[PDB]
């Protein structure tokens, strides 16, 4: 920790959300799952998205929103905005 968000940081607010929708390895590793098989629909992943910016301090761009179908690209973007963020 103390340093951009790790897989077990990223894991609890995914995990907060999809909750009632289990079955997947959400609790595990998700990094190179697609949110499609790990059930989560687009509205699911906006909310989360929303909570992250909200939580960490983040601002998620529009462009970077809709190209994340792994949470690869949304743990590197949140690792950008951490950095980025002062």
């Amino acid at each position: 920790m103390a340093t951009l968000l790790t897989t077990d940081d990223l894991r609890r607010a995914l995990v907060e959300s999809a909750g009632e929708t289990d079955g997947t390895d959400l609790s595990g590793d998700f990094l190179d799952l697609r949110f499609e098989d790990i059930g989560y629909d687009s509205l699911a992943l906006m909310e989360t998205a929303a909570r992250l910016e909200s939580r960490y301090g983040v601002s998620i761009p529009d462009d970077v929103a809709g190209r994340v179908d792994t949470p690869r690209e949304l743990l590197d973007l949140i690792n950008g905005a951490l950095a980025e963020a002062a």
